């Protein structure tokens, strides 16, 4: 949940989108790369550059985004991004 991202080699957007290259899973490449994931080359296995968090598994239709602010809450890419209020929502439940 720190403001200093873990992975500032892929703080740039395009260097997470070229990790994306050959990417061949349903879930969009471009929808990942802004939402901050870059590819780990192994199966369809992400990673945030800001929070480290690691996400596999995507399903169809899934929204990065969702996803995302889902497992790590505490994003603070997500929370510069998205907003608190975006957070709050995809938490409303629970
Ligand atoms: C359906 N949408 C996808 C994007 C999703 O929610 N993926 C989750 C995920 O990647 N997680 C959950 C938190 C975890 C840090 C991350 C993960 O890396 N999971 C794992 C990756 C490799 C090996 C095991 C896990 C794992 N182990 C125990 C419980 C959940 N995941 C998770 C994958 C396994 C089945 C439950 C869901
Ligand atoms: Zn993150």
């Amino acid at each position: 949940s720190h403001m200093l991202p873990r992975n500032p080699s892929m703080a740039d957007y395009e260097a997470r989108i070229f990790t994306f290259g050959t990417w061949i899973y349903s879930v969009n490449k471009e929808q990942l790369a802004r939402a901050g994931f870059y590819a780990l080359g192994e199966g369809d296995k992400v990673k945030c550059f800001h929070c480290g968090g690691g996400l596999t598994d995507w399903k169809p239709s899934e929204d990065p985004w969702e996803q995302h602010a889902k497992w790590y809450p505490g994003c603070k890419y997500l929370l510069e991004q998205k907003g608190q209020e975006y957070i709050n929502n995809i938490h409303l439940t629970h």
